[PDB]
């Protein structure tokens, strides 16, 4: 079953509501076994389950993470979605915030095969 | 490729600003010659300044397009760049809008190699937005 657009919308956002509560052991479970990620684009990719879950419990297990989408999520009829975002944290106490958009391709098992979030420093506030 | 992510922020607003006023000569101009675009992504890519050419004026200059940025423009240091936007145009002499999101390449040359569009019937609205 690949995604229709209307489930890759449904997917993605729960992936947001997922990391904003920081449940990451129900976020490692959306993606494919040997999935991969490249968070930011441009750095070489991690691959797997096990990495992907350390990636996760590395940003996510410190200090609190709030996360929101800022517009619609778009969705093409291939089982390919990219939806724009705010993540807020914290850097030793300091209050941070940065906007994303992760690109997404879903398997037939509506399972995440590849994540791609685009960002870098010109997108980020360490102090706000 | 070259450009930096403060320069891909900038190269990408631009296009986008060509879009709202429908310069199609200004927009071709922005590509590399072996470019390729992905138009909503899904559909085959196509490729070469003519197919360019056509797939702009075809899309654009009548009843009148106008497209503004809805959020931040987001870039990576490998030249490549992501950006949120609302399209408003007519159909029928009826207003219509899509949200969308390009995803975009460029080359060792400031030009754009890759374009891909997201967006389908769910981010579409023919009932005036
Ligand atoms: C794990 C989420 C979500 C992944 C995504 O969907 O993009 C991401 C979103 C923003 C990410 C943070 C951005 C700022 C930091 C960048 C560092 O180089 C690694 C630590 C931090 C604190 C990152 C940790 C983690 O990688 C976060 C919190
Ligand atoms: C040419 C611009 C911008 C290209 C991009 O940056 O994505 C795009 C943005 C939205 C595009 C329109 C979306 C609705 C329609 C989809 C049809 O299947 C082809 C005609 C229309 C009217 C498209 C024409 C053209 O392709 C537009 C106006």
């Amino acid at each position: 079953n690949l995604p229709t657009a209307q489930e890759v919308q449904g997917l993605m956002a729960r992936y947001i509501e997922l990391v904003d509560v920081g449940d990451i052991e129900a976020i490692v479970q959306m993606y494919a076994d040997d999935a991969t990620v490249e968070d930011p684009f441009g750095q070489p990719p991690i691959h797997g389950r096990e990495q992907i879950a350390a990636f996760y419990r590395q940003g996510l297990g410190g200090g609190k993470v709030r996360a929101c989408l800022t517009g619609p999520v778009r969705a093409s009829h291939n089982g390919c979605g990219a939806m724009p975002f705010r993540v807020e944290m914290v850097w030793n106490g300091q209050p941070c915030a940065l906007d994303v958009i992760d690109v997404m391709r879903f398997d037939e098992h509506g399972r995440i095969q590849t994540m791609q979030a685009y960002w870098s420093e010109v997108n980020l506030s360490v102090r706000e």
